[PDB]
């Protein structure tokens, strides 16, 4: 017996915006202070580790849209 | 005996925004203090992690719209 | 018994910013500190790690949209 | 004596129009007659009238919208 | 006795339109007639007036929107 | 006594039109008939008017669309 399939999807969708003007952001914190402290770290298979971070970040895109997507057809015997 | 599929979503959608200005946004924390103590760590598998963090972030986007999507057909036999 | 498969996907989509101007974003924080301490590291398999960052951005795109997309057709037997 | 005068108007306003069809018109009118008599014209400085005339328009416009504005700041001693 | 004037008026307004067909549209007026008399004309300055005439226009612009606008910051002492 | 003045206009307006068809216009006016007397004609300055005329004007854009705009700063003493 025969089989057959089709995976035909149609997508015109569209994701966006329009700004007058952005202006005088400003970004002024205190400064900040961190500290850690152990003696022995250990780390085995697929970890991923941050420690001891201080990040400032200003990020004001003119445009910060997106778009994310997939497609999964899959099949067996 | 035959078998037959057929997958056509479609999607004309759209996600938009319109701003006059953004305006004079301030940022001004006092400044943040962290400590962390161990003296031992350990990790072994798939493990993510984050010690001692301290962010300061001024985002701020032009039009932050965004369209998260999936399609996932599966067949069996 | 015959098998049969199409895959056609179709995308006219789009992704799109405008903007007036981008303007005066100042970013002038504070004096940032940090310190970590352990006496030793130990590392082993597909391990990824960051300690003792101090990061700064700025990142002001003119236009900072995008569009992330995959295709998995995937058969057996 | 300090003066200070800011003048930021926003806009977001649209003038639309949608049809189905402007099907079909007919201006057919009877055939005028016009005659105008006067011996001597003497004119000066901002004189702007028809002496005499027969006009015949026909004006089908698929969407006839306007918008008209007007931004006046003035200062003075 | 310092002054300061800050003009920034900002606008994202639209003007449109849409139609299905403008389809057949007919412009049959009767034949017309037109005589005008005078002797001897004088003019000087700004004069700008048609003597006689027969204007027999058609006018079918598929969207005949407009838009007009005018800004005017003005100084003096 | 410092004077500042800033002109900062923005503006992200459309004018726009869409149509299915113009189909078929038919611009048949019946034979027009003019005629017009004067012995003499003195001018001078800023004269500018038609003696005798007749127009038969056809006009189909597909999309008759306008934008004016007028910017005037203006400074003295």
């Amino acid at each position: 017996g025969s089989v057959q399939i089709v995976y035909k999807p149609v997508d015109l969708s569209k994701v966006t915006s329009k700004c007058g003007s952005l202006g005088n952001i400003h970004h002024k914190p205190g400064g900040g202070q961190v500290e850690v402290k152990s003696e022995k770290l250990d780390f085995k298979d697929r970890v991923q580790s941050k420690i001891g971070s201080l990040d400032n970040i200003t990020h004001v895109p003119g445009g910060g849209n997106k778009k994310i997507e997939t497609h999964k057809l899959t099949f067996r015997e």
